């Protein structure tokens, strides 16, 4: 059923897997904040993680929502982004703390966020971003295997504790733009124009 | 015959214009600026240096054929070419190149895409003749850096690290960026002339799998 849902949509390709684990019926969130000249190649990453960071409609504005099937979400993202879209999340592994950053992939400022809320229940609370670059980042952990992770680049740096802004990086709003990784539970879905880069 | 060699192996892909524009039959630019590593992010400012004339070698790496070591070789033709990019790399393989834009100074970069290690360079010498001098790489990693014009053009170029920084003009490594051999990773970039060769599994990263 679940498939037949998305192959209708996108027929030939598979629910990938990331999304396929996401779809089933406590967590780890990065902690680490940074600026956008920190990631580069070479670029030794630390990663801290905390096991802290709709039931609360707070879609009150259209640009959110609170999906609560695969069709739900589906339709979601493609009333705001088109069809033409792939969904992303990061894959942090297991107990690996180190990481080196291989690369940086502008992934632009058009997308939809899905947070997969920690009911046993799928459910996820859904909006569009605004005044944000998202990047994929390409990383080799300490024990060889690579993966990758999403980052956010926040531009519109306002709206936010400026206790943690100085905290993490020792300044306060509106001056700077503040970055941080995306757990392994978050899906984002982009246009394929922006993922394509030069080779489209 | 020309797109008939070429098709002949990667059949329903066109010759890409950057190479279309390099197989046609003076100077050129080649760009002076050289960085450390750290410096290719997502936001950073370069002003680009050019030259009408490189500095004595191509940065550091043939009619007098110094191209007598085998792992170097002096392309005539587009089947040569391919021919020798494909004897070291396979048939799996996309050639890429810069698209420096005409007299612009000012870009921001957008990103920076890991083309991993394995590659072969061809140089376009400015004879009027097609003539590349063609290489493998080695102790070096190869970049595609997206770029933002000021004038707001969007391109991208390629940029070459070697992290085995041996066997280059020490003075230069000095007067660019205060340092001498061994210590730590030089890059610069390529000029619009060059042709990289790279394999395709580099360049999907992560939409492999
Ligand atoms: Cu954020
Ligand atoms: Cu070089």
């Amino acid at each position: 059923p679940d498939e037949d849902y998305w192959q209708a949509v996108w027929p030939n390709t598979p629910i990938p897997n990331t999304l396929k684990e996401l779809l089933k019926p406590d967590t780890q969130y990065p902690k680490t904040f940074f600026f956008e000249h920190e990631l580069f190649p070479g670029k030794k990453m630390n990663m801290k993680f905390s096991k802290i960071p709709c039931v609360r409609e707070a879609g009150k504005g259209e640009d959110k929502y609170c999906a609560k099937s695969l069709s739900t979400l589906i339709g979601f993202a493609v009333s705001k982004l088109g069809k033409n879209i792939q969904p992303f999340s990061s894959s942090f592994l297991d107990k690996q703390t180190d990481y080196t950053i291989e690369g940086v992939h502008n992934l632009g400022d058009k997308a939809v966020m899905c947070h997969r809320l920690n009911f046993q229940s799928t459910v996820f609370y859904c909006h569009e971003i605004h005044g944000t670059t998202a990047y994929m980042v390409p990383m080799v952990a300490a024990d060889g295997r690579r993966t990758q992770a999403l980052a956010v680049c926040h531009h519109d740096t306002s709206g936010m504790n400026a206790e943690v802004l100085y905290e993490m990086l020792k300044i306060k709003p509106g001056t700077e733009t503040a970055c941080h990784f995306l757990g392994n539970k978050a899906v984002m879905w982009v246009p394929n124009m922006a993922v394509n880069s030069v080779y489209n």
